[PDB]
């Protein structure tokens, strides 16, 4: 059941790309009649053992989260490690906005959001830092229904701590993530305002968190990026208004980039101001 025996996995395609992995869709197809399900399974790639061993912990973090806003496991392969996963055919947020930007109004976009408080608020639960939230991390079930994918960077919190000193785009990290390599629930939060940036500028490119802030962070100095955005974020400097973007949820991606980590709100905070907006 949680096995998949390698030799019924037919290869279709690639779905996406880590660094090191992808996440193939396959069919796993034992009767060889094409009438088994269809499945996302990932493999590792340019894989050393530090890799593997954090796949290792992936797979066994991926399994025990049980939310509605979670991609769900299905199971492993051996042979060669694999990560089955149920496969979500409407794929992931990022594409899924820019192609239906014209049919989606605010009120899906804060529906996407409350969903994803309430996952990323499930894992807070479970001690689970996910560090690599983003729109291209998040999945579409339905038209009113995403998940939360990508758990390959994610760290659980020691039992005695509350935080974790530990590579995604810098532009979704939090300050004390830049300067002190720190991660922990408030981290997220710091990122889910990204992603609330993302969604409310419909995932477009030409006002993405990396074409804002890289215009901020100058032409180019003998200065590394991540020292230059730092420097940035320290001054006060954060990403814009996106346009038609409500007042009031602005304000609520500025409170989830306060500087101090004990001043951000908590995704059980948030959810509540989400899903309270506009009723
Ligand atoms: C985001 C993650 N996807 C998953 O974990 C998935 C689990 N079930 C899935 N079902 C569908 C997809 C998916 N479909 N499509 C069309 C995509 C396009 C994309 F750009 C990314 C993901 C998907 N991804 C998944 C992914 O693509 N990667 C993690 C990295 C690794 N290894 C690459
Ligand atoms: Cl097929
Ligand atoms: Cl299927
Ligand atoms: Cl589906």
């Amino acid at each position: 059941p949680t096995i998949f025996e390698e030799r019924h996995l037919k290869y279709i395609s690639q779905l996406g790309k880590g660094n090191f992995g992808s996440v193939e869709l396959c069919r796993y197809d034992p009767l060889g009649d094409n009438t088994g399900a269809l499945v996302a399974v990932k493999q590792l790639q340019h894989s050393g053992p530090d890799q593997q061993r954090d796949f290792q912990r992936e797979i066994q973090i991926l399994k025990a989260l049980h939310s509605d806003f979670i991609v769900k496991y299905r199971g492993v392969s051996y042979g060669s490690l694999r990560l089955v996963m149920e496969y979500l055919p409407s794929g992931c947020l990022r594409d899924f906005l820019q192609r239906h930007r014209a049919r989606l109004d605010a009120s899906r976009l804060l529906l996407y959001s409350s969903q994803i408080c309430k996952g990323m608020e499930y894992l807070g639960s479970r001690r689970c830092v996910h560090r690599d939230l983003a729109a291209r991390n998040i999945l579409v079930e339905s038209e009113a229904h995403v998940k939360i994918a990508d758990f390959g960077l994610a760290k659980l919190l020691p039992l005695d701590k509350d935080y974790y000193v530990v590579q995604s785009p810098i532009f979704w990290y939090a300050p004390e993530s830049l300067s002190d390599n720190i991660f922990s629930r408030q981290s997220d939060v710091w990122s889910f305002g990204v992603v609330l940036y993302e969604l409310f500028t419909y995932c477009d490119k030409s006002c993405s968190p990396s074409a804002e802030f890289l215009r901020m962070m100058g032409s180019e100095r003998d200065v590394p990026a991540l020292s230059r955005l730092l420097e940035l974020l320290e001054e006060g400097q954060r990403l814009p208004a996106p346009p038609a973007c409500p007042a009031e949820v602005h304000e609520l991606m500025k409170l989830c980039w306060a500087p101090s980590p004990q001043d951000r709100p908590s995704f059980s905070a948030l959810g509540p101001q989400l899903d309270m907006l506009w009723s």
